[PDB]
């Protein structure tokens, strides 16, 4: 009896679980060849044939055409990591389909999915319990730590050999933007702006503790660099005004031709004498800029700039300390901003301008370089993640041991943990801790050396040497992550497990599938 | 389990390895003939049956509609390096395409990419530091050097024959518009126009000193020849103004319709009256200008031309030494510039003003001729190349010997230097340093030289005599370019070698592509 | 001008190059995952749904639908490697494969091919020189090393597990069939019967010193066992024998109906008592046996079985001693045959005659069994090859250690007979000779060691302790092969080298591909 329409594609029972759980682990094994200082990258063309290369997982699988429900699931795995955490996106998707591969031979094994589910859950919670209590704290603005923490996310990712640069890049950054409430630190990062431009090396990337701004002079006269500028900030265009409710002019004699005409000039003319009062002699107006305000702005020595983005205003305010203005009229010096200097330069032939030597800016520029835009596109990616981190530690003053060091301690007391709770939900928290270990596994994979042997020599120095203990890929075997310097952001794992969980419970839980046809 | 959309391609490692490597081995393959002074040219027709002949490897590589997505990512190396150098974008992208052959004979020996990739990255830096060394420094303005710098760049081109004329014309450009701060110039390249008529031979080609416009005088009875010409720059249109905020005539008696049309002349005329009054018997209007107006001007005995591009305007501001004014009523005879001839010339039949003979010009303009306009050109793509070349000296103040010289001293201490690192990371520099042979090697090729034994010459030649051991493509043996006069910028060999190498690693790290069905 | 017909395909030069290489490389790699102990295997469905699973490359190639003319010419490397020596075929292919790559090096670096063919074919000369001084001469017949020589075949496939059996079954077989002339044996393969049957498993293949055939005893009544056999082999038909000559009976008397009648019977009886006569109790006939005579040999106590394949009919001659008669008229007792037993059993439920126990039979049979019929035809497989290396060396008494010492050894000679002879010449015989390490390579590689650390050692370990020393893939590192019984017989370097060098040099000599359209 037709109850669904023709083309409906419906799967039920273990035919559903075992398509969604092999979908999540092929999405999995996708995006783990990525991970770690010895992961490799993709190259991702889209239908209109644009071009992007990466190792960042989250930006991978935004990028491609994902048909499989459960595939499109795992993605928000990514994407809720990449905004909590900026790190981890790859972690969190491989541990979820591993989650999933190791709760199937439960599934095999006839044992009730609530039963496997519930399991997960103890485990997952209990491993938030261990995070915490193994965390190790630090001053939230150490600075050693803090470019530690950006260095190890700049690695596995082609602009690695600049870890240095970068991370100090990084670091300088977050800390001058980052904002002390109290004891506490808060980041907002929209304070940090990335400019990027083809040319020169990754090595001359910088920090320009101020703002770079992709505009030109408006005016040929005007000065091209002003040193201990007087920054003005205007958002409303520097043009004849008009009333809100409609107005028309009724001219009734000739000299009104002349009369009304020469009002507008003489308005004009006021709002740019008004900010030259000031004593500002650069102006960034966001909207436009009459030619004739040009000529007078131009007149007074007056380095002015339009149709500036809102963001950059805002950016430019936070960094010089000027207030932006709505009316020109409004403006008084108290508003005015101060710059070291400001000034048009050309890059890769292109002008720009820079507001360098703000004194204590609250929003600051990193300028990318690079020999080419696909290079400068993934280090700007690549800072993405070191601001990231570094924020994490600076808000949450939190870290642990990298290189699949959390983990193993993870598998290890998880393992034991199951032991206490016992039954069949003790078989579900072994696997969820067995499962935990793709991560030091497939760290060790990517690195081509033997996975197997590299896992029972970790997870033995780990049990003799304590949470430290992680896999060296580049020697090949077990190390103190610690005393290599090689931490992550306590945030990283937490979310991590949280996302790859609850999306493998909900997977979990599925039994029956339903698509209509498309 | 349907995870990617039907008609999806993907390769994954040795596969993907091997297709990106081998298209852009095949796009530099296809660049490499065009390289040195034996090297041949290209005609690209698009789609529509446009006809492109050139040299330039960046014009090639633009106008080719490439398919497959490394070949494209080689069009960035070209196009980077011709913003930042100019000359060069053959020689990139032909050391990035090496750089990927070499490479991949590692990864046949199974040597993980990310050692190669380390490998690669220390080369490239350590040639960075190498070229800095090398690098001859030189008298920012020496006319000489700069002449050798420029007829350098300009041979191998269709232009050849007339090296001498073009080189000085480039030379004498550059340094007229450069601007020098303390001690170091600044060359804005926008203050030099070409300006190409088909016509005559490229032998007539010069250099004006002010600025050449194709537009004609707008009015029959004006002067077609000015002498000591006072010129205007006036960018708001010579007619009758209208008020910003809506405005309408409301006519309430007969006399009133002679009387608003008689204001409206006057308007006219004093806009014109208060010209004639600055003294200026040549004006360029931006906008437009209503016929009374032109009378007008005609009468008073004022040369006058409408609708002048912004660039141009400012050319003539930068080389009159005039001042753009917005609004007529702000003129004065202190705006006023000066050129010792403004005339209208017909050049192969066509209109043109020229405003010659200015007095200390920051704009120039240098005057196209040839047999043909794909000729002209081509002559121009030849000259932008000499300026920047020129350009980057002056700004820079380092040169190089060229010849293949630079890539030799590089390969034989990058070879070196591979022996101190040592282990499969030096594996990897060797290849780095073999494969900047590719270019005394093809200079060698495009010559029809032997290409193995002059390797094996001019290496030899240049272990015992020296940086400036190049080949000689003309006498078919090694020599030393610097008593030759063979330079090249510095600039270029350090952005060449960056881009390629930036480029080669991030291909280099792709182990997975994954295109969408277009 | 149209010289070729539209849908023709063209490439000359460097092109035709680096595709026939490329395509001839590819192949290689196909089948080189199937090199060594750790090889793994192939499954091929053709267009009818037919499968193959083996682990042989001349089988593969074979049964594979190539399209590319230079994968079709790698074809026959196999398959004439296959016919002369048996194993080899994917090291022969793999050489060839490596060989070019090597190749295409020089080419790139414009040495003119048939320098590189020159050096080729001096490098293959010398190597067959070196073989054969290499080569360690061993007795013939010792059952010892061919023991090892069989052993060292079969392993690396499916059933090596049963290697000790069949290895036995097959030295026992080929020392049975050998023909000594003087001191050099001589083996005719087709004196050796595979028969396979379904059910059991490859343990209870065993050696049959007599015919197994596939048939069943004509008449019920006939006895289904017979102690001491005389055994009767005839090829005529045992029915009413017609002239070659047309002929016809004339009837013209109603007795005559049974005269002619009687006639034939008659002539049917005497052929059957004539067999009863010689003292014959089993008989085998070529061609049909008509009823009556089934009856009186049923009669007699006869065991009679019809349509016999010829090729069993010469195996039944030269295994029981008896001689195949065409007329049953010209049997007499010294033409019989003699078996231990002759006996109909079923076998998976199919009737099927053993002769076995024959006095020093010349032909002999192994019966195969497995519990699939894929298992039963890779077996038969494995013993094809196992039986081919015993052969030759009876035949060649002459053997070397396996484990890719050898090409070891080789690489190492060749590597010093290039500097003898200098030259770009040189370069070629050198890149031989590093070609012929892709053996060990992959050898190690299919095991999953780390190929640059193996070949170091292996190499070093060889220099050090000599000849014998190769790879052991088990324990993971250099071994003496000759100490660890795994040899091979001296044909299959010698074949491998010839076939695979002469290959190389010919693909190496097309710079011309011209394809009609199919
Ligand atoms: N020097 C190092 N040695 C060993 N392991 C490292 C090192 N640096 C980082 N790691 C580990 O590598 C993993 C990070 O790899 P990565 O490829 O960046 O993926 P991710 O962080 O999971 N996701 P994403 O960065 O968001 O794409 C973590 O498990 C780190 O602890
Ligand atoms: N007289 C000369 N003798 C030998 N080599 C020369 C000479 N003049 C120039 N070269 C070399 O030729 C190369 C420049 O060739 P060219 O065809 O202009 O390509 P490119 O500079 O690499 N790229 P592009 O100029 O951007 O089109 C450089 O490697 C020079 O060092
Ligand atoms: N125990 C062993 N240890 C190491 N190498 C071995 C061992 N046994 C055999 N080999 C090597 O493995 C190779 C044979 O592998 P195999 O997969 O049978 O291919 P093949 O003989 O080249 N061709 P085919 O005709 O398909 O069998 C030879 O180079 C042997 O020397
Ligand atoms: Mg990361
Ligand atoms: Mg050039
Ligand atoms: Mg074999």
């Amino acid at each position: 009896v037709v109850i669904l329409p023709e083309g409906t594609q419906r799967y039920v029972g273990r035919d559903a679980q075992r398509l969604n759980i092999l979908a999540a682990r092929i999405i999995a094994e996708t995006v783990r060849t990525t991970l770690g200082p010895k992961g490799m990258d993709k190259m991702l063309v889209d239908s209109l044939g644009d071009i992007v290369v990466t190792n960042d997982c989250a930006t991978i699988l935004d990028k491609i055409d994902l048909q499989h429900p459960a595939a499109k699931m795992m993605v928000e795995v990514a994407k809720t990591q990449d905004k909590e955490a900026g790190d981890g996106t790859t972690t969190a998707v491989v541990i979820a389909g591993e989650l999933l591969r190791k709760a199937e031979e439960l599934l095999d094994q006839n044992i009730h999915p609530s039963i496997i589910t519930k399991g997960y859950a103890l485990a997952a919670e209990k491993a938030q319990e261990i995070l915490d209590e193994i965390a190790i704290r630090v001053d939230p603005d150490d600075e050693e730590t803090l470019l530690k923490i950006a260095a190890t996310s700049i690695t596995g990712k082609n602009a690695e050999s600049h870890k240095e640069l970068l991370a100090k890049l990084a670091v300088e950054a977050v800390k001058q933007v980052a904002e002390k409430k109290d004891g506490k630190y808060v980041v907002d990062l929209d304070n940090i702006k990335f400019e990027k431009k083809a040319g020169e090396g990754v090595e001359e990337s910088e920090l320009v503790r101020g703002v770079v701004i992709d505009k030109e002079v408006v005016h040929p006269r005007m000065p091209k660099r002003v040193e201990n500028a007087k920054i003005a900030l205007i958002n409303e265009a520097l043009e004849v005004k008009k009333t809100e409710t409609d107005a028309k002019i009724n001219i009734t004699s000739p000299d009104q031709l002349m009369s009304f005409l020469e009002q507008e000039e003489k308005m004009l003319k006021d709002m740019v004498d008004h900010i030259a009062q000031t004593g500002a002699n650069v102006v960034f107006v966001q909207k436009g800029i009459d030619d004739l305000a040009q000529h007078y702005l131009a007149k007074y020595g007056i380095m002015a700039v339009r149709r500036v983005k809102k963001s950059d205003m805002e950016k430019l305010a936070k960094a010089t300390g000027a207030k932006i203005v709505t009316n020109v009229k409004d403006l008084t010096p108290e508003d005015l901003g101060y710059a070291e200097v400001v000034e048009e330069r050309k890059l890769a032939g292109e002008n720009m301008i820079f507001v360098e030597g703000c004194k204590n800016p609250k929003a600051v520029t990193i300028l990318i370089r690079g020999g080419t835009e696909h290079v400068i596109d993934e280090v700007e990616r690549a800072l993405e993640d070191a601001v990231k981190v570094v924020k994490d530690v600076m808000e949450d003053g939190a870290v642990l041991p990298a290189g699949g060091a959390p983990e193993i301690e993870l598998a290890i007391r998880l393992d034991e943990y199951a032991k206490q709770v016992g039954g069949k939900e003790a078989l579900a928290i072994e696997n969820f801790a067995d499962a935990l270990k793709i991560i030091p596994k497939t760290l060790a994979e990517n690195a081509g050396l033997d996975t197997v042997e590299m896992l029972v020599k970790v997870i033995s120095e780990h049990k003799n040497r304590g949470l430290g203990i992680g896999i060296d890929v580049f020697e090949g075997k077990p190390a103190d992550m610690l005393e290599k310097g090689i931490i992550e952001p306590l945030r990283v794992k937490k979310q991590a497990i949280k996302s790859a969980s609850e999306a493998a419970i909900m997977i979990l839980r599925i039994d029956d599938v339903i698509a209509a046809k498309a």
